[PDB]
């Protein structure tokens, strides 16, 4: 009858077993208390999902298991079912696993089938699946576990547990999206409860997706789902956000954050397991299409999920789940990203350079929320956030109430005017920091540009000009660029020295402001302030940067964002000669950033090179352009894009949330030498549209 | 009787299908001149190894196959049989394939069963192992082929060749490396000839496991053996080293170049059949098992590799491999991947910072190494060289001869020296130039560094000094990463500019000098000239790098580079007080280069985490040692490496050598956030320290 | 690239030959009027679903037949792929079959392998699950169809048609919803059209789930959905309220009546292929979890699906699908029920 379950989100750390350990042990801890007979965690939680290439290391594996072994002596693991996540190597072959125990013995090691190879993951690289499906090999114990556990072996495979009052089933992370998924033979044979462990990183606006195929599923096979999530950074570039959740017969009762300054959040459950047997009751009490298939394997355990505590459990009532709107999604991942980045770099703050323009803005309003956060979560006890922020500014008695308060003792921004900026930009950039609260600079390069075009000079004789004096085209780029450049000599200067400059220990991350959309045309300049230390806002879509500055307005109360949002997207590097006003970034690609989102998701979503992009838009924009002219426009995209990839393999890393980024470290494998005249795929193009021109 | 047999080695280009195609139609071409029947290519040669992410694009796969369409309906084509690689779809799942045709009509398509995901491969990413083993398929032909070669299909899958004269057999690539591979079988079935097509790329000293591994299995099984191979730069780090052979029954036939600037080398052998027949009825073993083989799908052509050209056609003689020496090799490698770069990326020359130091020298010798093999390969009555050259120049007329008139038109060296550097680095960067012909540059950095501290200075009221100056360790640290990123500023103003100020048109690829020691432990500074364009010498050991210098002095006749190599290696940044002399970068790491050297193997080939390494640490130094020490030796490299592995993040692309690369694009994925305490594994091994400690 | 495909709810009779034959062919020259070059039809809509006892007789399975003859010799078939059902039996087996022909020949015949046997559904009474998946038989014409279409045998069993242009599979009404859905492999195996034959009779508030179903799975695997159904009453206690529909790739493109006093209800659509081909890859461009199962045998078919119209041939929008309220539903279906009960009673009124 009635059963109490547990599942929950942990923000883990890639190899931190000392923490993960006293993660994992708190959230058990935390289910027991609730009244929990079972605890579900996240895919790998005992090292941390994010080990990447040290999943080769066998001291992974070892520790891995020191720290199954801590837990396995616990006294509060007592009389709950825990599955834990580790990599596990059976018969010398390495594969990604759930772990389950009660009271100090191990009932099953159950593998993953299924493993992730697309984007940001590539499991296969480390991992195999397990491939004799319902079927169960002797796993032979580390002597360190027997010794404790007083088992030889264990069953290792796929399997399902049976307990004195339920069938409890496993489907790990991307399993139940894979086709022919565990859930269907698992609800066919009878098994009332399904676990499922993740670690899914945040990627924008698909949160629902998660949701509804944990809805589906209940309502289609009926019975209960558990899904827990890895949450926050677990050292790179990804955000996990656990929407862990508790799910049955196609209702949702439990429903976990997706992003929160929390370390350990569980979620608990009360619910009949008889509405499940009459749930599937109404569907098909019947028989099936006469499958005749190898059934699952059982294991016997002597437990039962559901004890007494009836007489006073309340039954958990269905619940609607609530998603965030895209900016409250913008407005709290990033931020949440760089709570722990800060946090676990142990660094003493963060420096921004803060040009009056929205990118760089965004950026800023990510900090400031991020503070937000924090105060919301020191006045709701959290006394890890407290313990952390009291380390951070090295303040024993430090409360954070005010964010503004906060975010001066953490963020530096810095104004760098040159010769050519206006004292509107820099009036923006002075209103914004007053506002959010940093310790703003305000300083003219000037001063360094003339010394090294002196430097120049000196040593070559000649003297560059800017275009408007008469220059080159390349005499004017070069110029530009110094200035951009200088400009990151300087940011790094004062993340290295600002700190010092007040009197106070410590050293600062230098965050860097570029958008994904301009990240992939490469309209940047290599080693300008697009390289940082960080970018949260790297894998986001100018579009969407401005929807998030607009929302701000009112949510963070910060006016000065209207002016920065209404003034001309301008670069103010070069002098304007009389008769002509600055040129926009827009008009300077040669493409509107709307335009370019398109090439974008074309590009990386739906997999197209040239010609067929040619041949979409061609479709998609009949009314508007005509073939020769979508013929151009996609040609200048490629050849643009090709000629600056360079640019993109030493970029900052950033946040992901697109799923059409550009980067190359892990979601975007490309090469960078290209030939960028597309000779061939070109020619085709050209072909098509002279087919067409034939036309009357 | 005999049989003329090619394979060769391509220059192929991701994605460059044009060239690509004509490439093949040169080999076939050259082929047929030698009188071959057969002609085998590299993988995936149509579209070019290296495209990474563009093969999830539909765009691949069609163009491919117009390529196709193309080398089909090309008369070179007729009467040879030709073995080329694509990527092809079939049933909705995506294949490594190799497609032969002979006259207008595809005879198989034969896709890899065993593909690469490990080090820099990773093919599980984009296709799939065919894994039916001896079994076919039919393939459904696109229409533009059947109209062509009017067929409506052709077998697909594990299948070998039957000609009238002999039985030819596919082996791609790993499948070579797997335990159970196809050439066993298939030579137990009768196939005389086995083809492997691969791309496998460079790595330092690995050569002859190649060559051992076609030998010993000609000997072991009998038969001929042909492989294929990439050669040069695709697009990305890697060099294909295309050490193309025909191996028979134990004993080479044909080598290929390893390292040459060629676009297309042909193998052609003329071997007897009857050879290989006895050769086989000579093993009593292999008999007893072969009268008991397995059968092989057998597609029958109307062919004969045995032609009228017996009439006294030579007898291919048994050759010894030839190989470079671990020098050589670091001589030729990144000097042909070089010459790649320069000319794929229509980039006028390249800009070197000097140093007047091991590294920078050894970059600078690569460069004259190349500018020799230009120069022999122009002697030589290569074409495509003497175009490439003459593009880059601009000057249709112009013919290298001499290395050092051709130096000075591609490389600019650049000596920037700040108030401390001494004379004598000076004078050594300007020899060495004078002795390569580069065009030399020296300048002071100090106008400019004292412009941006005064930048500083007017806006904190505060001026850094340096340690002899009483500054303290961050001040010193701050003061030397501006004069540090100041280079860097410069080193692009120059690469940009420097032709312009000489009246010349085009700009500079901007070299690196980080070694794969310092790279490692991240002892180099972020956004230092650490970061360029491209770094040839990035995987390279400091070890090798001195050891390749000093080779260079006889090779190339450069006296310059003794006193380069006699001198101290120390960074000239901060003043000196007296009574003191300058720190050598070993001690400001706080180990030598060769126990760096050590930790790097150790934990990259060896696959170990800090417990693990001072396992077998404390063995190995077990008499220089103490097991106190090994800890602290372990520790503090653990330590600075994870504090530092940022670095690693936004570092330039190095050429590939050595495979223990700390790489993290591609070779090494990591996270880049660590909990640097590594608290877990240090208490592990503190513990391990203490009991030795008590026990003796 | 662009297709224009048709699916529909035919008021068929049981054992109503004659009329189910003029049902059938009507709907096939509105969709060729409407420009379809695949028509699709309800489950065993040329017998009409509600036989029951019948079916044990073997004068169903000849007229069946008979009828089948008649489509194929009709002039209004000519150059439209047609997909209509009969019981057929095969190697003295019975099996709810899928008849799909073009042009006066038949390409294949494909059996259900699932069969209702819950409520009012009772199948296995009749027939028998094809169990020999992912594999097909020659089945045997009957002389009257042989010298009719001048072929000796036919595939018989789990196959997808591969024309020129597209890959078509079949999914028999409850295949949809049982465990292991023809859909899932057909969709691995790169399948871009599935048509479900269907003959559901009304429930009270179900019509949602049908819905839901279809939309799901197009949006799960992408692809194109096709779903016809019986409407009406066909000669028993049940009314079919055919909700036929066109899905793609999680919208639907053409909504057909739950009740309605037509006898003939035809749904169009005009598609991209290549929306389907750009939404798969928008999931999945990759690999799958290595299954290496037998592959769907394919039947070569002459034929091009799309055929030149598209300079002209609007691309259709999706749409939101319009539900009843339970109180219009009950003024509705035993209303439409009522009328084809007076009229095929032919009786003079109501007391
Ligand atoms: N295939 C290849 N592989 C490797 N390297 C390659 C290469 N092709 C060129 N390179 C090299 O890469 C280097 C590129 O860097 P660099 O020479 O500095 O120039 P680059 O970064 O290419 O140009 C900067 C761009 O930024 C834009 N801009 C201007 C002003 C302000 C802003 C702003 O929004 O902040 C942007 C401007 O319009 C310009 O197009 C060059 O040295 C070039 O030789
Ligand atoms: N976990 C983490 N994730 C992301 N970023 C992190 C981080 N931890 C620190 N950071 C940040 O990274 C930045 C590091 O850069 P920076 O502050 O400039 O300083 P950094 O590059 O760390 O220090 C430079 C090193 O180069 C050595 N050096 C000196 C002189 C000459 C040479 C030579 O051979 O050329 C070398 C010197 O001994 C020193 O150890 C800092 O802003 C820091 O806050
Ligand atoms: N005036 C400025 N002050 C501070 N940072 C700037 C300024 N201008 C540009 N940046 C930085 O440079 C990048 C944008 O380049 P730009 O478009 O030329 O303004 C972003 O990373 C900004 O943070
Ligand atoms: N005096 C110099 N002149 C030119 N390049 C230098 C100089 N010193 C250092 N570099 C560059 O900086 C890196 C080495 O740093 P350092 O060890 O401090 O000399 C290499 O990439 C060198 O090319
Ligand atoms: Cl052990
Ligand atoms: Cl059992
Ligand atoms: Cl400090
Ligand atoms: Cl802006
Ligand atoms: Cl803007
Ligand atoms: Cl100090
Ligand atoms: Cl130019
Ligand atoms: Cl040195
Ligand atoms: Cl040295
Ligand atoms: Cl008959
Ligand atoms: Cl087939
Ligand atoms: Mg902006
Ligand atoms: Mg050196």
């Amino acid at each position: 009858r009635k059963v109490t379950v547990a599942t929950c989100a942990l923000n883990q750390w890639a190899l931190d077993f000392e923490g993960n350990l006293q993660r994992i042990l708190k959230s058990i801890e935390i289910a027991k208390n609730r009244g929990a007979r079972y605890r579900l965690g996240p895919e790998l939680e005992i090292c941390g999902y994010g080990c990447w290439d040290h999943y080769y290391e066998s001291d992974t594996l070892l520790h891995s298991f020191q720290v199954l072994a801590a837990l396995l002596e616990s006294p509060v693991t007592q009389d709950i079912i825990c599955d834990v996540g580790m990599p596990v190597m059976h018969r010398n072959v390495r594969y990604n696993c759930r772990v389950i125990f009660l009271n100090r013995k191990i009932l099953l090691i159950r593998p993953k089938m299924a493993l992730a190879n697309e984007g940001n993951y590539r499991e296969l690289r480390w991992f195999t699946p397990w491939s004799r499906s319902r079927h169960t090999e002797e796993y032979f114990l580390p002597r360190m576990i027997q010794d404790l556990t007083k088992q030889e072996t264990v069953p290792f495979g796929d399997a399902v547990l049976v307990t004195w009052d339920t069938c409890i089933g496993s489907e790990i992370c991307e399993e139940l999206w894979t086709p022919h998924s565990p859930h269907i033979d698992m609800g066919l044979d009878g098994v009332e409860i399904i676990t499922n462990a993740s670690g899914s990183h945040h990627v924008l606006r698909k949160a629902n997706t998660r949701v509804d195929l944990v809805t589906m599923v209940t309502s289609k096979n009926g019975g209960i789902y558990l899904l827990a999530n890895q949450k926050g950074c677990d050292g790179d570039r990804l955000y996990y956000d656990g929407c862990a959740m508790i799910a049955m017969n196609g209702s949702v009762f439990a429903q976990g954050s997706q992003f929160s300054l929390d370390d350990v959040e569980v979620l608990t459950a009360t619910l009949d397991l008889e509405d499940v047997r009459s749930y599937r009751a109404e569907i098909s009490s019947r028989n099936l299409a006469a499958s005749r298939a190898s059934p699952y394997p059982r294991v016997k355990v002597d437990f039962a999920l559901s004890c007494h505590e009836d007489l006073l459990a309340p039954i958990s009532e269905p619940i609607e789940w609530k998603y965030h709107s895209p900016e409250e999604e913008i407005s709290l991942g990033p931020a949440c990203w760089l709570w722990d980045f800060l946090r676990r770099s142990q660094q003493a703050g963060f420096l921004l350079p803060l040009s009056g323009g929205v990118d760089s803005a965004a950026t800023a309003c990510l900090i400031y929320s991020m503070c937000c956060q924090v105060c919301e979560a020191v006045r709701s006890g959290n006394e890890e956030v407290l313990a952390d922020v009291r380390t951070i500014v090295n303040q024993i008695s430090y409360t954070p109430q005010d964010p503004r308060d906060l975010c001066g003792r953490i963020l530096t921004t810095c104004y760098m005017a040159s010769k050519n900026s206006s004292q509107e930009t820099c009036t923006r950039a002075r209103e914004l920091a007053q506002q959010i609260g940093s310790h703003h600079i305000s300083l003219n390069i000037d001063p360094a540009v003339k010394a090294v075009m002196g430097i120049f000079s000196l040593v070559t004789g000649k003297s560059p000009l800017f275009a408007a004096h008469g220059g080159s085209s390349r005499e004017n780029l070069a110029l530009q660029n110094v200035q951009a450049r200088i400009r990151m000599v300087l940011a790094y200067l004062f993340a290295q020295l600002s700190l010092w400059s007040r009197g106070v220990h410590g050293g600062l991350l230098v965050l860097g402001s570029a958008n994904v959309d301009e990240s992939l045309l490469g309209y940047l300049t290599k080693y300008d302030c697009s390289s940082a230390d960080i970018n949260p806002i790297g894998g986001i879509s100018k579009t969407d940067l401005r929807a998030f500055v607009q929302f701000c307005i009112q949510r963070f109360q910060l006016p000065a964002l209207q002016s920065i949002l209404l003034a001309p997207a301008t670069a103010e590097l070069e002098p304007l000669a009389d008769g002509q006003v600055s040129q926009t970034d827009e008009e300077d690609m040669g493409m509107t950033y709307a335009e370019l989102s398109v090439y974008g998701k074309l590009r990386k979503v739906a997999k197209m090179g040239p010609y067929s992009m040619f041949c979409k838009l061609l479709g998609m924009w009949r009314h508007i352009c005509t073939p020769r002219q979508v013929a151009d426009k996609v040609k200048r995209f490629f050849s643009k894009y090709s000629m600056n990839r360079h640019k993109m393999t030493t970029l900052t890393p950033a946040y992901h949330a697109e799923n059409y980024s550009p980067e190359d470290n892990r979601f975007d494998l490309r090469p960078f030498l290209y030939n960028t005249s597309w000779p061939w795929q070109f020619r085709c193009i050209e072909n098509q549209v002279l087919q067409l021109e034939r036309a009357e």
